[PDB]
């Protein structure tokens, strides 16, 4: 690996120099002969595996607080070592936990929202023992993060993995999502993405309202036990009815969405420690709802209905009727959130902020790992500045990682 | 190993074995992906490259290991020994040119790969000869609007001091002019090339869409200027099917996209002048050419005529204007019966092409970053298609601009 790797912006001619890649920890999946940049996804640490992972993290932490090589640094190293030696694991200090969580976000190459990384409220839920306790922590998280529409980024962190048979897990993929129901005739009601999870909830005892926008219950697993169902207090779930500034008929589509995007199925890795339940939330970029949630064929798939209402010629693709409807839908989403004073960011503002963030990171940190395939928005790509920005992708730790869905691995008791 | 790629929308999974054949580098390493970086002989080097290519040729016509196959290898070997290079057969030239297109990871139009008219120009010696070959190419490929894919191949590189080069980046392009007030008239992408033409004696009309002259270099000599006969240059006035004011913008574009600055590599041989052409995907013009900030940059003017609220970004005024411009481009070419493909139709065809290639070839190298259209990405099927990118030869490669190398 070369000491200096350069990236260029082809629109501004700005050249940046990356050295941070030398701190790359894990493999990307690519090789000299193949690139897997468009691949979506390309038993515990032993004592001997855990020692150097912990030291690497503690070193990084003490370097960050300008106490590298200090007596406190060396004493922390020794304490962590003795703890691994005598218990096969260790506990993070609160300061370290907070630092680790912020940096997993700072390191998330797929996240366009990272200019905000240092403003993250960290809830330490490592004292939690039961699903009811998990429910309590999650409600408080939702309430704090929602903040009556003035959304605040936050993460709640449950106890780390021990032997792998006592995992805490949130079975939901996000804390707030809508049910999907497969009909006998093959049609789907609600969100098709969530059919499998919905079916699991029903089997566990959930009585479904069988509507188009039914907020799913929480399915929560503590200490490796069977998961338990809970209903999120509806007053904690902020939603926005979707309407359009010009088209009065748009509201008649009956669309709405929830305000808080809160991903709950990822694993947080800090210093070799694994936090299998670490739900975190920010605020939406409009295209996540307007393009993906609403217009993906495998989701709500509303393009045709909207186009019809718009009286477009839908006979030839070259009329660009889909593209035309897509913009109006995204206009409606942004307008509806802003009107209800619920935090949201459009794709232009978000990508422009990210470019500034990336340049700042290159200058203060020596780089900023970024996944172009994910950073570039799903509409109007080249009229956003990120399209023209060369990026380097690599994996730094602390990190957020994918993990298998818990129903595929759980040992039912 | 066998690698799998999945389409997350259709759930179709394909298995790639073809990547096992690649020997050129991608630019990535195990620790760093460079997927979004734009640009990441001797007798001893030459023969194994030649052999590799002759082998796949003879395999392709199902005569691998035949007497003819063996004879060709010996013929090539002797030829490299006695001349330090070799010459391809016409059949090989055609096979190699089609496969370079077939292997072009970044090209969404590859479903057409085997329909390519190959013009052998290896007997060319002067810039006048190059001009002639290029006029014939343009006339054939244009075909009164019924565009036909073609490539014209000029003599291969020898010592590197006698390169044939087309200095233009495309055969047909519009000039760009720096203005006293610091602004730019015409295409800003071509300001530097335009200046060179002017210095070499071209008399500029100084308009917004002046077709550039050809600047052609033969056998390493200084390049010479030629004017493409205007009757050979097919153009399309851009209008909109609903907005009658759109024509008043005075926009036009040329029908024939003919990239002339790449290098074609076949069997270790290097063809530094190999202009090739197909037909346009609408977004190439309507999104990139017209709406890139560093290009014609017309979003603002259009959004004005649409009387959009351009005060906040979240009104999506840029996105709205962008769609209308691309509607206009497609409508204009179609009305004038000039071949063009929209990004929906094109990406659909590419998905079908991929299926074909996995079935008959064991894979298809594809660069998602380039294949996904610059607008409406996720409502096209390629956005949801996992791709594997790897480099196969014969190939088209980038090369430096000749004005950064040429001694006059
Ligand atoms: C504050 C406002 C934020 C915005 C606007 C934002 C924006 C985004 C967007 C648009 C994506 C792509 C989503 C998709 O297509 O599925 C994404 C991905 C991601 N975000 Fe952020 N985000 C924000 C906050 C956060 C926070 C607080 C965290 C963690 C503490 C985070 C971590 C991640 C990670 C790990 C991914 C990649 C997930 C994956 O690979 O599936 N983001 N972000
Ligand atoms: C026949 C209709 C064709 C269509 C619709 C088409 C479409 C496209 C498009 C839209 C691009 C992206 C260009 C950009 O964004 O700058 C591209 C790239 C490319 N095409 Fe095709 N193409 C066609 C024919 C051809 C032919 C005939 C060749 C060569 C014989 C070819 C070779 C390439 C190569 C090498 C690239 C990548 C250029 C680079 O890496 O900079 N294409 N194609
Ligand atoms: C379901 N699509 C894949 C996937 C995406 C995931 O995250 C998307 C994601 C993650 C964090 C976000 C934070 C803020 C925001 N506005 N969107 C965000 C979107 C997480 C797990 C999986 Cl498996
Ligand atoms: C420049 N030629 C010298 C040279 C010849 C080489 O092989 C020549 C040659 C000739 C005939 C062949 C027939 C079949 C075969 N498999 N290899 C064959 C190889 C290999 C390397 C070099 Cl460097
Ligand atoms: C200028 N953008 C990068 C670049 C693109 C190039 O070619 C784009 C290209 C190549 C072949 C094409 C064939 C058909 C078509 N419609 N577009 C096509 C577009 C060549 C050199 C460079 Cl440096
Ligand atoms: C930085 C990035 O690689 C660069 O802007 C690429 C992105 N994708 C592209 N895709 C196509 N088809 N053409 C391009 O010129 C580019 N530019
Ligand atoms: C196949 C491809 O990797 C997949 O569709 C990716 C493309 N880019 C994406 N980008 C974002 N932000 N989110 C996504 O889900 C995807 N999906
Ligand atoms: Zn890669």
């Amino acid at each position: 690996c070369p000491r200096f790797l350069k990236v260029k912006n082809w629109e501004t001619e700005v050249v940046l120099t990356d050295t941070l890649h030398l701190k790359s920890t894990l493999e990307t999946g690519c090789t000299e002969y193949i690139c897997m940049g468009s691949i979506m996804h390309p038993d515990v640490a032993t004592k001997d595996q855990l020692f150097p992972l912990a030291k690497e993290f503690i070193d990084q932490y003490y370097s960050s607080i300008k106490r590298f090589g200090s007596k406190a640094h060396m004493e922390r190293l020794e304490e962590v070592n003795k703890e691994i030696d005598t218990t096969s694991t260790y506990q993070l200090k609160d300061t370290e936990l907070i630092y680790g969580a912020k940096h997993a976000w700072r390191n998330a190459s797929r996240c366009v929202g990272r200019i905000q990384w240092s403003k993250l409220q960290v809830f330490d839920a490592r004292d939690c023992t039961t699903a009811h306790g998990m429910f309590n922590y999650i409600c408080n998280h939702v309430k704090y993060a929602t903040n009556k529409g003035n959304l605040r980024s936050a993460i709640t962190i449950f106890p780390q993995r021990t032997d792998g048979k006592h995992d805490f897990r949130v079975w939901n993929s996000q804390l707030i999502r809508y049910a999907g129901y497969k009909q006998p005739d093959g049609s789907t009601l609600g969100d098709p993405a969530n059919v499998q999870f919905t079916e699991i909830c029903i089997q566990q005892g959930w009585k479904p309202p069988r509507g188009r926008f039914d907020v799913l219950p929480l399915l929560l697993q503590a200490n490796g036990n069977d998961p338990e169902l809970f209903q999120i207090p509806p007053e904690l779930v902020l939603e926005v009815p979707i309407r359009h500034p010009k088209f009065e008929w748009f509201k008649d589509l009956g669309l709405k969405w929830y305000g808080l995007p809160a991903v709950s199925n990822m694993l947080l890795e800090i210093g070799g420690l694994e936090f299998s339940a670490c739900p975190f939330s920010g605020w939406y970029m409009g295209t996540e709802i307007g393009v993906r949630d609403y217009c993906d064929n495998s989701r709500y798939n509303i393009l045709e209905e909207v186009a019809k209402k718009m009286n477009l010629d839908m006979r030839k693709t070259s009329s660009l009727w889909k593209d035309q409807a897509l913009v109006e839908i995204n206009i409606a989403v942004l307008y509806s959130f802003q009107s209800d004073k619920v935090t949201i960011v459009d794709h232009h503002s978000a990508t422009e902020s990210f470019i500034k963030h990336m340049e700042n990171e290159y200058r203060c940190r020596g780089g900023c790992p970024a996944d172009w395939v994910w950073i570039v928005p799903p509409m109007s790509g080249s009229i956003t500045p990120v399209f023209h920005q060369e990026m380097l992708n690599y994996r730094l730790t602390p990190s957020f990682e994918y993990q298998p869905d818990p129903w595929n691995t759980h040992v039912w008791k």
